[PDB]
């Protein structure tokens, strides 16, 4: 499947793509403002994620750091990124269908649209100014808006036991972005697409 990753933000981002135990395609790449990078994701990929990283430095071997979403210091991510990270999440060719969502469960750094480029389903979007509006307690000094699990490490926020409810913090994310997961047991906003759909992830879709 193809995923065109488009940076419409006014700032550079470093796109990342992983399924947690491995890179998807090259795993990461710089996107200056306006650039597009198309990756190929193997059919059947379960639990894939795409995210933006901000404020990165990498040396000539691709080792460094980012202020959000850093994946072990690598340009070419093999693992998931450090919160806060807005997440484009997908599982492809799962009993003949694809499943997509956006999640704020690991916080928010960059606004995103995640849409099919092929027929048969709708896209999802979280494009509100969550960083600007972030509650004081959740503001990340390194940049972004942390989720409450990251900040407070409680069973309720992290939903450790599978017993959790919505919280004042999750409701903030949900108010700003109804169409994204705000906590682990949120009412799902997953979209079912035809198996082997193709996609576009757009950072900063509305500016």
């Amino acid at each position: 499947a193809t995923f065109e990753i488009v940076n419409r933000c006014s700032y550079t981002v470093w796109a990342a793509a992983s399924k947690g135990d491995a890179a998807l395609d090259a795993g990461g790449r710089q996107l200056n403002s306006g650039e597009s990078w198309t990756i190929n994701v193997e059919p059947g990929t379960n639990g894939g994620k795409i995210w933006a990283r901000t404020d990165c430095y990498f040396d000539d071997s691709g080792s460094g750091i980012c202020k959000t979403g850093d994946c072990g210091g690598l340009l070419r991510c093999k693992r998931f990124g450090r919160p806060p990270t807005t997440l484009a999440e997908f599982s492809l060719n799962q009993y003949g269908k694809d499943y997509i969502d956006i999640s704020n469960i690991k916080g928010f750094n960059v606004p995103m649209d995640f849409s099919p480029t092929t027929r048969g389903c709708r896209g999802v979007r979280c494009a509100a100014d969550i960083v600007g509006q972030c509650p004081a307690a959740l503001k990340a000094p390194g940049g972004g808006c942390n989720d409450a699990c990251t900040v407070f490490q409680t069973s309720e926020y992290c939903c450790t036991t599978g017993k959790c409810g919505p919280t004042e913090y999750s409701r903030f994310f949900k108010r700003l972005c109804p169409d994204a997961f705000s906590y682990v047991l949120d009412k799902p906003t997953t979209v079912t697409c035809p198996g082997s759909s193709n996609y576009r992830v757009t950072f900063c879709p509305t500016a």
